[PDB]
DNA sequence: TACCCGGGCATAT
DNA sequence: TTTGATTCATAACCTATAGATATGCCCGGGTA
RNA sequence: UCCGAGCCGGUUGUCGCGCGGUUCAAUCCCUGGUGCGGGUGCUAGUACCGGCUCCGCACUAUCUAUAGGUUAUGAA
């Protein structure tokens, strides 16, 4: 459920224009951005420094003594016994890595709000990273091993000698997973490439149900998978295969939003005391220094303020609590019901439908009964956002800054040696004042509230140029194609699975629809036999590549060789068709057909 | 010696 | 479907996960 | 390492057409839209009334951190 909102707006018109206040937030967001910094690199390095013995077992209570030992060291007396047991263990690590990357303590006072929000989104990104790159991962590193690439390159495809190897690989998954028990002959017949995997594998100590696959375990118990990703990390690094960050680490410069709520205001901002604040209402203690008059501030489907923002000095982000809130303290049919099938008779009673084929450059194209043809195409989307010109003027002040060439050789912050982490850490810190100088520029949090203002008005121009091409209702049906997560190579990422939001939020049915076959059909014919693909070639589009003299195949261009589509007069033999017309027209007589109660016709039928 | 207040620490399921 | 022909660092674009504050007890320094 | 959208043709519901012609749209400064009135600012000929701009009445718009793939640049 929508239990909280967020409404985001500019830093000088969320705040009053006293000075004062203002000043003492920047000061504050930045002293938190320090510690949260350094707080991720501290706990890396207590995690290597102790991996010579065993993999300490990472809780919320280590992470906050982490962050209290950075800030007042042994001034830190915790009451509770977990907490004062963990200080006395992380105390000999936390000033020796201060030493090597000069910190200072700075002795923040009031940090018991700051310290609990960051202690909790440290341990959000543990447990995130561990549940969906564990499994990705260590299916990862199995196919490395083995070579998959190498042997689909040399060996021949699709013949069942290769086949065999698909099913070998294929069952010894399910060893690999705990999921089949294997037998003793069937170890003994392993060869010595699969051997010492199954080995490996078995050193990690992976958890095991006794009636539950191994993904199952990582959905129930992610937490205990940590020691043995960290383990994981440290053999792909040994075989020199890419490395991934097992730890998250919080590296960026640019100052990052901080969570500001009521204590902090008055305790930070306001620089009064509890006893004055408790006699003052929340509304009127945040009147003194937002003005809760403004638009960001009013209330929407029955949620209010209730003081909680988050700021990094040029936005400020303003959210909205449910009265009916957790007060802190704490599926395939479903997504099966966003295709058009289920949805058929929403489309019946829409004023007008319009099918959208999602493309990689025509990220939009709708098409609809009366034949008004639009399209949203990449490079529109990146004029009026403003990404392209942002990034040369990045570019450009890296370039005149230099800081393009100190942060080309910072060494690698995912490697799990402590000799080169702690060479990583003497680079970072030999020009880490030119770094920071450099991204303290207001531009950089400049460029993000613009990019949001920008991206704002691209969606709102979008849907106002639908609304008066087809009409002011209207359902939206979408091909299931998105390319989300995994993005090809040598292609730009896409907005695929966002529109579906972007239609949500402006009250815009949204609908899916299989995209099987759906640009290998003439709409004149409905056939499939005479559709022609890469029949025509040119000097390849990318300037790069066409300098270089590589010759591209059109597959934006598609025609038709029935003898029927075409005419007497014609010469060129084929009737040509746009791909994003084609998919369009046979969406159209898909979606058509469904409505008519004919079902998905045939020739769009999979196998 | 005893009381007050500001701040530090703990915890909600 | 879709559109193209190995390692590291810094930004972004996208997709996905999880979390999005308040009340009470005590203790030490100062004052009466 | 580069790119806006619409329309007319070569063209025939065809292009990563660095194909030809035509219109406005955005490059700084800006949270966005929607329905009401006013205040007069600009737009059209004598209340007809459409459009842009502010005023304020209320309905709506989910952000932060991290991880993965990709992109741009700097190094191999
Ligand atoms: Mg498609
Ligand atoms: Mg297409
Ligand atoms: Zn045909």
């Amino acid at each position: 459920p929508t239990l909280h909102t967020c409404n985001k707006t500019s830093f000088a018109k969320a705040f009053l224009p006293n000075e004062t206040y203002r000043q003492r937030l920047l000061d504050y967001i930045a002293i938190i951005h320090q510690l949260a910094d350094h707080a991720s690199h501290a706990l890396k390095f207590y995690i290597l420094s102790t991996s010579t013995s065993s993999f300490p077992v990472v809780h919320e209570d280590t992470i906050e003594a982490i962050l209290y030992l950075l800030n007042k060291g042994e001034a830190w007396h915790p009451r509770k016994e977990a907490k004062k047991a963990w200080r006395d263990c992380l105390l000999p690590y936390v000033q020796r890595y201060c030493q090597i990357v000069g910190f200072i303590h700075p002795n923040l006072r009031g940090e018991q709000q700051s310290i609990n929000y960051l202690t909790v989104s440290m341990m959000t990104n543990l447990k995130v990273n561990v549940q969906e790159h564990f499994m990705q991962m260590l299916l990862r590193y199995i196919n490395l091993r083995f070579d998959v690439k190498g042997q689909k390159q040399r060996l021949p495809p699709k013949s069942d000698a290769r086949k065999a190897f698909f099913t070998r690989l294929r069952y010894l998954k399910s060893v690999f997973l705990f999921d089949v028990v294997p037998e003793l002959e069937f170890l003994d017949d392993l060869t010595p490439l699969e051997s010492e995997v199954l080995e490996e594998i078995w050193s990690l100590d992976l958890p095991f149900l006794p009636n539950d696959p191994l993904a199952y375990a990582i959905v129930a118990d992610p937490m205990s998978f940590f020691p043995a990703y960290c383990k994981l990390s440290g053999l792909y690094e040994q075989y020199g295969f890419q490395r991934f960050s097992a730890i998250p680490l919080r590296r960026s410069l640019i100052q990052s939003h901080v969570r500001i709520d009521t204590i902090i205001l008055y305790q930070h901002i306001l620089c009064i005391t509890r006893r004055d604040a408790e006699t003052v209402e929340k509304d009127d203690l945040w009147m003194r220094v937002c003005n809760l008059c403004t638009k960001a501030f009013r209330s929407r489907c029955g949620m209010h303020f209730e003081g909680s923002i988050t700021t990094d000095g040029a936005s400020v982000s303003v959210y909205l609590k449910h009265p009916e809130a957790d007060k802190y303290g704490k599926v395939a049919a479903e997504v099966k019901a966003l295709y058009v099938e289920n949805n058929l008779p929403a489309c019946r009673a829409a004023e007008n439908v319009v099918v959208i084929d999602p493309n990689k450059r025509d990220i939009l194209y709708c098409q609809d009964s009366n034949g008004t043809t639009f399209r949203y195409t990449a490079n529109q989307r990146a004029v009026e956002t403003g990404s392209r010109r942002f990034a040369k003027r990045r570019e450009a002040m890296k370039e005149e800054a230099g800081v393009d060439l100190i942060e080309s050789r910072i060494p690698s912050h995912k490697t799990m040696n402590l000799m080169d982490f702690t060479r990583y850490l003497l680079v970072r810190r030999a020009d880490w004042d030119r770094r920071k100088e450099f991204y303290s520029h207001p531009a950089h949090t400049r460029w993000k509230w613009h990019s949001f203002i920008n991206r704002q008005k691209s969606e709102s121009d979008l849907i106002s140029n639908m609304r008066n091409k087809y009409g002011e209702n209207f359902t939206v049906v979408m091909g299931d194609w998105s390319d989300a997560g995994r993005t090809a190579r040598f292609q730009t990422s896409s907005k695929t699975k966002g529109w579906r939001t972007l239609f949500k939020r402006n009250r815009i049915d949204c609908f899916l629809l299989d995209e099987y076959k759906t640009s290998s059909v003439c709409p004149r014919c409905s056939s499939s036999e005479f559709v022609e693909k890469k029949f025509k070639t040119r000097p390849h589009s990318r300037p790069w590549r066409r300098r270089e003299g590589k010759i591209e195949k059109v597959h934006g261009l598609l025609g038709c060789t029935n003898p029927n589509c075409l005419q007497q007069a014609w010469t060129s033999g084929m009737r040509y068709w746009n791909r994003d017309m084609l998919s369009t027209c046979n969406m159209l007589l898909i979606v058509r057909s469904m409505l008519d109660g004919h079902g998905r016709p045939e020739v769009f039928s999979r196998s």
